[PDB]
């Protein structure tokens, strides 16, 4: 593939039951094109006034009797493979828009970003007419069972980093449990989300049950986070922000919370790993999407025996990677999402090097239109550096040593962050040993950044509330409902 | 059965670590006879101070390599089952000492209660080593599967209408699934966990394991919410500090929440239904534990063909309750559990009268001492008026009526709790119909208060988040964990 | 819609290894059309030659290594979502064909039976990735899991009532648990199973995959029940027959064996019903598909106070009921399938009349060109006739009278068959007192042959080992496997 | 603890309906010693006439409305609950009685075999109440649901190796899920069977539920296989008796089957294994229980880096194995069971020594009386002997030798049977490859043999149906029933 000729921005208003709306306020936001500096284009910024009519409609949506509410459940996964095959057929243009707004090299957001968009979809549209309740062989002369309902409405908040691939972990096991969504993506990156709605209606969802409002953090994000009217809401953010959204859901309504925060994760190489394998897996643990991975491999320790040649490698390969246009096939990686993020990144390397971590390559800006960074390498890194304990959510690769297993374990699991960890070894007894003693909800054996729509994925510790995806994800969004029944004698 | 004679209170210190403690501050606090009002002990009042080395000895207690980290989890189904069998053993004291202090009738401590705290541990012991994980068949050169490990240091919040039943409510799936505990009773009624201390120690369970810290609500309660070295808290459950919790929550470590929360649950009788029976449910739902329960029972709606009849033989039945000491065997309803409560009934009941509610009998309080209320019954309810919107955690009987099964279907769900509800009709097309419609998380069938074991219990909307009992009351304490291991081939 | 007119049957060969095959001697059969008597065309003969080369195709493409079991899940599920997108495609050419074999009305076979397998293929392919093995915390130093892997070759033998359904039935669970597939339709009707050969081919399905032999009971069936190279043997037919399979199962290599048999199934109508509805549903109950449904209402009990006008109002029905050519709208009952099922018919009818039955209407034949039979209603049956012991498979309905709830339950369970059992009733104790009594898989209340891919189904006793549809039907096209690690220490 | 010195054999009669009953003909049959051929009872022997009663006391107990149907499933665990307190009190008793009657080494007896009994009934116990069926979100207007009854009378049929802890597999699962049983345990161990009737009597299971009938195969076993009043059979045993039981069940009334038919198992030592421990491993695998195992580890493949080191070292620890009498604490290996045993393990050595296999150490029996033969161990052993491919059930080791992982999966899986395998090594890919490849229900890496009540456990190919242990093993001993009901409306 290649990149949709000259792409025209023609989604850009706020999507409520199905139909497409200006600000109630009026006002438009612009967005950016990370890699040139230039506007795309302008938004309709939603506010509370839009979040209170997005949840008007997906109430109504939900009502009893509603098209949403009878439809088979079978049919709301139909409804969710027709979606793929949608995204499937106009998937070069998802992924020139996740280009041309995210900074993502656009082979990347076909192959890879996009991919995990349509077998989202197609994973959960299996799941529709298979989520179960149970009958239960309760004491007594009763008939028990349960029943396994959507919630309501719900509230999903979503980054920057992975727009369009948020957009689908958060709305497929929503739908497929049969809840309506108001669905609030990151103001730096909406275009890919508001072309899901013209997909949405096309594939046919009733009105309402999909709402995406565009708009900032603390005026949309904190209006959903409050509303009352709201009956779950599924974040994805930092982890001071997550802090903001489980206190406004006690305060307002005892809406149930998800929230999956921020990382500092360790990746654990042995020496018995072959070097080849682990060094590029560790490489692309760090640098992978621009660094702008929650699941970012930020904290490597290397065995002392492999350290030093673990350096140089890692070196050599940091300092070939390929960083430019996200149109350009050769390019590796592409800018940082902004400017903000872009001075983020810059003074925490300056951190590392006025602490006391070597330098090896890369550590500036690299001059051009957008927000390019060198790819960077410390060694020498140790725990109590700013850099060894703060995300970095950059291009920045941090390389520690260990000795024996017993402290690494202790070192990977000192953090208020468990998002994920790793560990490369060929030995069965340490691997297991390992991935059993790490704190963290996804533990990768010999591979990293291993996720899909089949696994659970989320947080220990600060890390965050719940999991999502899987069977185990499907949890987050029905409510259980016991029916006892009294019968006349009960045999069996 | 009868109550044990004299009583001796044994047990009155702080619980920590296996070992009895003075309060840190020296300070005590009275416990009284809700029958007499009468001091019947005191006991060391807990703080923050005495909830810091509480949470250091349950900390150490989960840390790895632990004896109770290390015990096979079949053994700590064990002890739970040990646990039954000192309870069940030394089951009248128990009844005599939720009898003396908590008010209930001796024989419901004796057969309701007692009999729900031995089942309650009984059935969590089975579920120890059967918590099983799963192997998911992920894309691609992958072996992943998921481990259910304990989520660490679980503070645990109770209320005093149940107080031994819900201590086994919330310790029991806990060590059930490995965690440990540290768990504050109500300032009113201490007594029967603190004598689960002494068991706890006979039955073997380690040190630290359970902590059991007496106290009030804005010192020890609040020191358990915020404390940033609690992984998690369950909370039951006024709505009003349930809201505090969830907050305290986001605001210090995010910590995971279960909240238990209160209700007005609505009981519908159609006119198809065996009148006399019906009349003696919703008469025990609104009645039993002295109308101290979260699932009363509260808004009983009666089709307008039977009205008059119910509330007619409703009426009898309020007046004929016997209302006494509960070491009396002929006693169904003991006193209110203090001052504070009984004034919140009366002045509830002259909110009902000053509303146009028809006052049919009861209204005031008994005698002089105690603080014992008759048996009220309000007629001609309507759905704006105070006492149909707040819940009386009293005698206090509300009947309301309706036509068609549309109607009050809305007129039910209209309410921002949703714990339980109740339909009684041998139609079994409106009994399908209403318990699917019902926005409760416990939906009874011609019944009234089947709380099994087996089966989960918590509230819709604003009475709560997740679910207690059952398998999905394991849910709340366990972490997932996804371990994803690159394989060579892969093969179905 | 209208059938395919004048419509060739292209696919008459054997079908192995994605290739079409003449048959080992070259022997042919000749396939009749049931409405006509005429001769429709010639398709090979398999024997135990071609089940042999057909077994050796379906073990090698089930070796290890293979495209078929290095496939992702997902994809497994995919091929199972495009062979549903084909069978729609050929939708009017299948109805047509299973019109043209079977002797179904076309617009009850476009609208019922190919809805059937559309809607099976779709919901296996949704499980395909969501067969979920386990992880259990065992005792000792050990990390146990399950995998959940095909079991291998599986042979299928299918009747021929409902043959591409049947057909649907069987593949779609075991391609979606990964095993591969020999499979032999019924002599009389593997018209549309052939057709499916050729879209399997178009769809993807690597060679081997799924394996189609048509052919004789005695030659080709029982070389599949007896090879040694089968795994597991799925077998749908006769008791008598499925006697024969279990036995030579067990002779041969002990392949795993379900069994889906004959059944004389029972339907109670009390009076408390409407009656309206319950006279056109027991008429369907027995009536739909010529009567050739093993789930046939043969058996109807009527409570006294109405057995009277039950019997009228389905006289009445069954008189109305149009006799005629499959492909004219105005059908409702087409013939039977063959001149031997029809002889089975009416020899069982001259019983009835013989043993003391009233023959209310019906009794004969038609216009002898083709095989159809007038519908037939037999009131006043008592237990031991042999029309009450018997499978009719016809258009033929007894009716016996029953007076209290306990004799219908002990009459309606006095059989050696189970398959199905039916309650008609609106009071909810009646309701679940009889269905929870029923020795039968599946019970209806208030409705009759409801029947999806997402409910098990299968016989008690003498109807059938084992169960097939919904998920426990996985567990049988699927092999368990423990695998247990000794680990370091264990930490639980 | 030491041997009951002097122990009578109190329990020799026919258990039926709670009574020790005498054998209907007066029969009885002698109980050896295998220590010392001296005969140590007489036993009565159940014939047809004696199933016969044995039936319709199962049936009479398992009828609906019986005290065994009604009970709370949870009160059937605790009477699985008192009958593991029952045993584990007579614990002494039960290992002398297994010693004197099985030959095994009391120690072990004690320790393994009484430890698996006690915690096999409190493993199930916790089942009982937690045995789910499901809600199911079918299409159109439904409710369907699925309940898991208990099947009914359960026969069942055991061998001689482990007669306590086989007898507490089988009834255990069968009773957790409210079957009744008749069980014959094997004719050289009928001894603590009966012993266990006491138990079970004095546990207070109701008259009927267990009904134990020593005897012979032809006689007891074959009537049972073949009743047409029992509706499931599970038996353990060789395979051909299996292929009898498989068929007699299909002649008869189809009774659901399940069996556990020993297999030829092999063991994979790789080169990077712990080299001491596989040693010691491999020799338990073989030698444990007087090689009476059917999860012998019969075919050791060793990597020929370390064959000749391996096979010194088991020579050694072979040679040192201390043979000797059951009460003696030194003993390792006691005798095999009776002379048939002896006779048939002798030969297959001599054909070992015949077709050139290299014997390196015993091969003869030992002394004059009883049935010890020395600990034996054969060198170089290709797959082609007749001591390679069936099992010998003794004292004897085989050593292969093997070069490559790809060479050594195809000669582990070429085989008839596939009951369990092991694979010791530290290398991860190797372990994960190999045990996924291998075709046996249960794999061990780098431990044997770790058999858990929380682990399925059965064979792969003509190694057996089904599954027992575990929560899989409580899926042979339900039906399941669907049952739908048409609702009004139906809102997902
Ligand atoms: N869980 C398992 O898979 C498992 C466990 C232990 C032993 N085994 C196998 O059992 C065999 C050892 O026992 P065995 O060969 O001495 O006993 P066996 O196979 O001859 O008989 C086993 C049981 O079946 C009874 N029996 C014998 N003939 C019968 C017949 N015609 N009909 C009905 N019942 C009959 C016997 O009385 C006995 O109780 C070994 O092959 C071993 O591999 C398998
Ligand atoms: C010596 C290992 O000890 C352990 C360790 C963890 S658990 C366990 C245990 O409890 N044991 C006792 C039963 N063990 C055994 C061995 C061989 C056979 N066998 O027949 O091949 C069988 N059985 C087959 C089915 C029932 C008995 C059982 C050995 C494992």
């Amino acid at each position: 593939p290649s990149p949709t000729p000259n792409l025209e921005i023609k989604y850009t208003k706020i999507f409520i039951n199905n139909e497409w709306q200006n600000s109630e306020s009026g006002r438009v936001f612009p967005v950016y094109n990370p890699a040139t500096g230039e506007q795309v284009c302008e938004v309709q910024e939603a506010d509370k006034a839009d979040i209170d009519k997005a949840v008007q409609a997906a109430r109504l949506a939900f009502s009893l009797g509603s098209v949403w509410r009878r439809m088979d459940a079978s049919e709301r996964g139909r409804l969710l493979d027709k979606l793929a095959d949608l995204v499937e057929r106009d998937r070069a243009v998802l992924a020139t828009m996740e280009s041309l707004n995210g900074g993502k090299p656009f082979l990347q957001a076909f192959y890879v970003d996009l991919q995990g968009v349509i077998k989202t979809f197609r994973y959960y549209a299996g799941w529709a007419d298979k989520i179960h309740g149970m009958t239960i062989p309760v004491d007594g002369d009763y008939f028990t069972f349960t029943r396994h309902e959507p919630i309501g409405v719900c509230g999903q908040i979503i980054p920057w980093n992975f727009p369009l691939l948020m957009f689908a972990w958060k709305i497929a096991p929503a739908l497929c449990c049969g809840n309506t969504v108001v669905i609030k993506p990151a103001e730096q990156t909406p275009l890919s989300a508001l072309y899901m709605g013209a997909l949405i209606k096309e594939a046919g969802f009733p009105p309402g049950v999909i709402n995406i409002l565009p708009g900032y953090g603390p005026t949309a994000g904190a209006a959903i986070a409050s509303h009352i009217g709201i009956d779950k809401i599924a974040f994805t953010g930092s982890t001071e922000v997550g802090k903001l959204i489980q206190e406004a859901a006690g305060r307002s309504n005892l809406k149930r919370v998800t929230l999956e925060l921020g990382g500092k994760s360790p990746n654990i190489i042995f020496a018995d790993a072959d070097l080849d394998y682990a060094v590029e897996q560790a490489h692309q643990g760090v640098f992978f999407n621009q660094g702008q991975c929650c699941t970012a491999g930020s904290r490597i320790f290397v065995e002392e025996s492999i350290y030093e040649e673990f350096v140089r490698r890692s070196v050599e390969r940091a300092k070939r990677r390929v960083v430019g246009s996200p149109f350009d096939p050769t390019t590796e990686q592409g800018p940082q999402i902004d400017k903000k993020q872009y001075n983020k990144i810059l003074e925490l390397i300056q951190s590392g090097v006025a602490e006391g971590a070597k330098l090896e390559c890369g550590g500036k800006g690299l001059g051009r239109k957008g927000f390019f960074i060198e790819p960077t390498v410390f060694s020498n890194v140790t725990d109590d550096m700013r850099i060894a304990k703060e995300e970095i959510f950059g291009p920045v690769q941090e390389i520690l040593r260990f000795k024996t297993m017993d402290e690494v374990i202790e070192r990977a699991n000192n953090s208020d962050f468990g998002l994920v960890a790793a560990v490369f070894t060929n030995d069965i007894n340490k691997a297991l040993t390992v991935s059993s003693a790490m704190q963290a909800g996804t533990v990768w054996i010999n591979c990293y950044n291993a996720l899909n729509a089949q696994s659970p994925f989320g947080g220990f510790k600060m890390s965050g509330n719940g999991r999502e995806m899987g069977e185990f994800g499907l949890r987050e969004y029905s409510e259980v409902k016991t029916v006892t029944v009294k019968i006349p004698q009960k045999n069996s």
